[PDB]
């Protein structure tokens, strides 16, 4: 009984997210990414699309997308 194999989830390419997705599921509230850029200020690294900011360079890369749309699965 033991079985569990996929073949269709799709590798995001959007700032933010980098994870993977499906494609039939996929949706325009599935993902979460930045459609802005990493900027950083007064050692805060943050985004230009959403308020948040954190100075701890690990955060920066946790800062959960502030949009939501389809996974991307192209650069
Ligand atoms: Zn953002
Ligand atoms: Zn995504």
């Amino acid at each position: 009984g033991s079985s569990g194999s996929s073949g269709m989830a799709l590798l995001c390419y959007n700032r933010g997210c980098g994870q993977r997705f499906d494609p039939e599921t996929n949706s325009d509230d599935a993902c979460t990414y930045h459609p802005g850029v990493p900027v950083f200020h007064d050692a805060l690294k943050g985004w230009s699309c959403c308020k948040r900011r954190t100075t701890d360079f690990s955060d920066f890369l946790s800062i959960v997308g502030c949009t939501k749309g389809r996974h991307n699965s192209e650069k």
